[PDB]
């Protein structure tokens, strides 16, 4: 009563009617943002998309009918107290639903549909749970689990929607932030599925979206590298542009070429800090980057270039 397992088995519910409910009259705005950006109704139900009704309280209503109390709805993350009882959490919002690696809901993405949403926010989230942790959660991680595994190769992209275009253009390795900054727990959970036995093989792959945000996410490889910023990669599509973008604009295979067109972590954050920019700044900026490479022979192979560069 109010344990894991049920606390599980209200989000398991909870994703089956927020599905459902992605058919209504009411959620056609939910399914046009799908269709706008060429995802289908195949896609939407492998990705077990959804819509959060209108109802201040019909999923709490529907999931109180089947014999959850309140108290573990709101331990969930699903319900919490209004003025005039318990009410959802999510309201007229397209949802994805965030799966564990064994594929079991443990929270949800919400984004935001309407003009006259109360909330501002974009994208909005599960708070924090027994079965939600913001730091170690990944969306798309149930899907990519295996070939992650196998092809020892782990693609990381920034939105939901990212991840459903990377899955449908054949890269089902692809994993997202999922409302949040990513390192530390996701690296080591990567890192974890990526291993053989006993030592580390695999390489990670990062896909910024065309924008100044791409270098300012890159230098955060230099803050702390916990021995994978040598096996990490960058891939950067057309200036403007997205995975999900790219994938409209020029199709399935210009997605699977992006993740073969990568450069070395420290080769991009490095150029791309000499690229933007004098020889005084410069040389003060770059050699700490540089200097934090903790392995001596990588090091070297870089340390070459900044006089090049």
């Amino acid at each position: 009563m109010g344990s894991r397992s049920r606390l599980l088995a209200a989000n398991a519910a909870a994703a089956a009617f927020y599905a459902q409910a992605l058919q209504s009259d009411e959620a056609a705005p939910a399914r046009q943002y799908l269709t706008e950006r060429s995802f289908d109704a195949a896609a939407a139900r492998k990705f077990g998309c959804g819509f959060a009704p209108s109802g201040w309280d019909s999923l709490t209503k529907h999931l109180q009918r089947k014999g959850f109390e309140f108290e573990e709805l709101e331990a969930a993350g699903l319900s919490r107290q209004g003025r005039h009882g318990p009410m959802d959490r999510f309201h007229r919002r397209l949802l994805w639903p965030i799966r564990t690696s064994a594929g079991e809901v443990v929270g949800f993405g919400a984004r935001r549909l309407f003009d006259d949403d109360a909330m501002e926010a974009k994208y909005v989230n599960t708070p924090e749970t027994l079965l939600y942790k913001k730091s170690s959660v990944m969306f798309g991680i149930d899907l990519a689990k295996r070939d992650i595994a196998k092809g020892h190769q782990a693609v990381v992209v920034e939105g939901y929607t990212d991840v459903m275009a990377m899955h449908l253009a054949g890269v089902t390795t692809a994993v997202a932030s999922c409302g949040t900054a990513f390192g530390g727990e996701h690296l080591a959970m990567l890192r974890r599925l990526m291993m053989d036995d006993s030592f580390f093989r695999g390489e990670l792959i990062y896909v910024f979206d065309g924008d100044e945000a791409g270098r300012a996410a890159a230098l955060k490889a230099f803050d702390g590298e916990q021995k994978l910023a040598g096996q990490s990669f960058v891939a950067v599509a057309p200036d403007g542009m997205d995975p999900c973008d790219l994938r409209l604009k020029c199709g399935d295979a210009a997605l699977r070429d992006l993740v073969a067109r990568r450069t070395p972590l420290f080769e991009f954050a490095i150029r791309a800090a000499i690229a933007e920019m004098g020889r005084v700044a410069a040389l003060r900026r770059c050699v700490p980057m540089v200097g934090q490479i903790k392995d001596p022979t990588l090091r070297d192979e870089y340390a070459r270039q900044l006089a090049g560069w």
